[PDB]
């Protein structure tokens, strides 16, 4: 479906924290991580971080205030990145699944943030199998067919 | 050159801080973070993270003491990661330059964390230019071939 630059980036909370979620929207392949707190600095970090990685384009959130401030704006303006308007809001999601994948391994670890780490792979390993890839597997051959 | 699940981790300390380097050895690839201390727990939680993203079937290290700890052999026994020994040790470095990059753009952020996030993505965004592809298009290049 979509141009393979996309990317959205929302908060969930669990367990009084926060886990920032970004998905590859063409593939389906999600990075997460849990911060201490729901602000702008934490998401220009987690913005370099991806963008580092991945070739970032534009990203999309739900809550379009997270994008506000200049931190965050700095981060975009230095990587590249353009904030995505093709995608509009209806008043995905692969946010309930993660939270289903995390309550499924919460047991085998101490910390919330070890099973987000657990679920993400659980979730960019699962075969979606109908000719059946993984999300893992999507964003990659996604990204080298649009280089190649 | 090498197989393509194969990468080397190591620390390298700056400013009194740890960065942990994970390198996609075929492809030349980072990924980096700053940790607050060179512990058996980042190293594992930096494991789960690296699996969940790349098919991460061997790591090697050039400090075998950091891979001793039941925490981190927990997280690679359930990542299902097997520690290398095809790569030898003499008595890369891909740890030099990322040293250089980050004294380059050491003065556009205040924090070191920050720098080495700018220095990851030029890193893996520069052209090695001769057929001139860089290290992010030739591991995900590398990875789709071999799924293809
Ligand atoms: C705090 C912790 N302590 C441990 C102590 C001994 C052993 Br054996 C494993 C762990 C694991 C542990 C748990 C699961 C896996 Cl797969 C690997 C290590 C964790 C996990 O935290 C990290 C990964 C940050 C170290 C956790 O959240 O429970
Ligand atoms: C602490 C910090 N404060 C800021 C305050 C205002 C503005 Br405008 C930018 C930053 C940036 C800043 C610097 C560079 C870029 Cl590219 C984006 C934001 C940082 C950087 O830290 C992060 C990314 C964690 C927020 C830094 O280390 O200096
Ligand atoms: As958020
Ligand atoms: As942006
Ligand atoms: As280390
Ligand atoms: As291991």
């Amino acid at each position: 479906d979509c141009s393979p630059g996309i990317w959205q980036l929302d908060c969930t909370h669990l367990e009084g924290k926060v886990i920032l979620v970004a998905v590859h929207v063409a593939s389906g392949y999600i990075e997460a991580e849990v911060i201490p707190a729901e602000t702008g600095q934490e998401t220009a970090y987690f913005l370099l971080k991806l963008a580092g990685r991945w070739p970032v384009k534009t990203v999309h959130t739900d809550n379009g205030s997270n994008f506000t401030s200049t931190t965050v704006k700095t981060a975009c303006w230095w990587a590249g990145i353009k904030q995505e308007f093709g995608i509009p809001y209806n008043p995905e999601s692969m946010n309930k699944e993660l939270k289903k994948i995390i309550g499924q391994v919460r047991d085998q670890a101490e910390h919330l943030k070890t099973a987000v780490q657990m679920a993400v792979f659980i979730h960019n390993k699962k075969r979606k199998g109908g000719g059946g890839y993984s999300a893992g597997e999507r964003i990659v051959d996604i990204i080298a067919t649009d280089i190649q």
